[PDB]
């Protein structure tokens, strides 16, 4: 599923930046990816009863790293600081050739 | 430790297909080795007192994204929809050059 | 932020084997590093309340699984048997082209 909760948490799966609609990218720049990838985050987790302020952890999957920076200042507009904690590091690949993947959890 | 519990929840070590007692693979296939995955990952599951229905996040690690449709379905005989939370991507590598690796943290 | 608390649990955000107070590594060593990443790490534990032994989850990305071995080591003098549960993989790349990042999740 796209989330699951367990008690004080919910566990949402890794989110690639696609058209919830239609299950495509929403382009190939990692910039919109990026940014769909966070109001798709939002619209599970306040699905879930949760929000962007109440995500505790989260794990962000980059293609390059070299976007890092972008990303990063895209990230940043939706979990301003103090943000949750965050690893991020550069996979071989990502499914369906995506730019970026997050995952997360947070609480309700 | 190959399991630790905390209050709610149980969290599982990265699994990799071996044969348990010996430490060696099932085979160089990713086909047996998703399969032997699964089935260690349930046993330590049961033996924490859980159970691959009480999974709440799954973590695959793949050598290769190519196994990414193969693994799936083997996978989703051992966790029916709706599923845990899941997060998929390609590794550079796994420890012991296995072909997948999977954590998860499931509910007590 | 470097941890967040949840009930009975907290998250530390991914860890790099940086002096604290410059930003700068250590060295360009995977043993430096990995020791100084144990050291971070028990500093922000303490810092949130918990402690070394009260860590229920690691995960270890290393950027040349060759490491392996010394990482585990050092790792081993800081979470002796029973440690925590852990996943370890190799990442295409990390922050900083450091050599190791660890995150992990604890009890409080």
């Amino acid at each position: 599923s796209q989330a699951i909760k367990a008690n004080n948490l919910v566990f949402l799966s890794g989110v690639l930046g696609l058209i919830p609609e239609t299950g495509k990218f929403v382009s190939e720049s990692v910039e919109d990816q990026t940014e769909q990838v966070l109001k798709n985050m939002g619209e599970i987790l306040k699905a879930s009863g949760a929000d962007y302020s109440s995500v505790v952890k989260t794990t962000i999957m980059l293609a390059d790293l070299a976007d890092f920076k972008t990303v990063n200042e895209i990230y940043a507009k939706y979990f301003p600081a103090p943000s949750p904690a965050r690893s991020t590091y550069q996979v071989a690949a990502l499914p369906l050739n995506a730019k970026i993947e997050i995952e997360c959890i947070a609480t309700l």
